[PDB]
């Protein structure tokens, strides 16, 4: 008997539970659950991963086609907080990717760089993600930007960072909650905006969902960058 089945997305797993493999075996980062199964000699730990907390987690649980995150990829994360997300990204991403965790807050900051101590695949970024030359000499061009940052000019910053940081043809995962880019209007004229401005900087959405009944008027739009030259 399978207790635990990769999902359909490299990297993550099943047992309905989503878990991801433990980079830090006997860690917990938030509280979560680990499931360690030992087999002989073998052994391995996954660790449960909340779509109630996590918006990625949320997308996967809702059918998201294509996460880009996964084995071996080099992310730059903008709006890391205090890493529950991150920890799940670096965990999928593995020993051999990269995740530069980006996050202003200096308190949610030194929670990152606790948690990068351990996790050797990620880099806590702490600054303003709206002044990437300030953090440029930092990243190596990246295979994905994920991008939570909850601004009303969220689009333009994700824009900045990946005409400096993204490679053409990379991709883009964008976490929008509706209120707060515009909440005056409608959560369908804030996603559609966002949306049209993606366009606009050759950001071109590959699929897009909301994230009922792990949360209200929040959307994930995933792309792929494919700049002039
Ligand atoms: N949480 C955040 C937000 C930002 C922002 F707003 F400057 F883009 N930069 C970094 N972390």
């Amino acid at each position: 008997n399978v207790m635990v089945e990769p999902h359909r997305h490299e990297g993550v797993f099943i047992c309905d539970a989503l878990v991801t493999k433990n980079l830090v075996p006997g860690e917990s980062v938030y509280g979560e659950k680990r499931v360690s199964i030992s087999e002989g000699d073998d052994k391995i730990e996954y660790r449960a991963w909340n779509p109630f907390r996590s918006k990625l987690a949320a997308a996967i649980l809702g059918g998201v086609d294509q996460i880009h995150i996964k084995p071996g990829a080099k992310v730059l994360y903008l709006g890391a907080a205090s890493g529950t997300t991150v920890s799940h990204v670096s965990d999928i991403v593995g020993p051999d990717g990269l995740v530069y965790a980006v996050e202003f807050s200096h308190r949610s900051g030194r929670d990152l760089i606790n948690l990068a101590k351990k996790r050797t695949n990620i880099i806590p970024v702490i600054e303003d993600a709206r002044h990437p030359h300030k953090y440029r000499m930092l990243i190596a061009m990246v295979d994905v930007i994920f991008a939570d940052v909850a601004q009303p000019d969220q689009t333009r910053i994700v824009a900045l960072n990946a005409h400096t940081f993204l490679r053409n043809g990379g991709h883009f995962v964008i976490s929008i909650k509706a209120n707060c880019i515009d909440s005056t209007a409608s959560a369908e004229a804030v996603f559609a905006s966002e949306v049209k401005k993606m366009q606009q900087e050759n950001m071109k959405p590959q699929e897009q969902l909301t994230l009922e009944p792990y949360e209200r008027d929040h959307a994930v739009v995933v792309g792929v960058y494919r700049p002039p030259p």
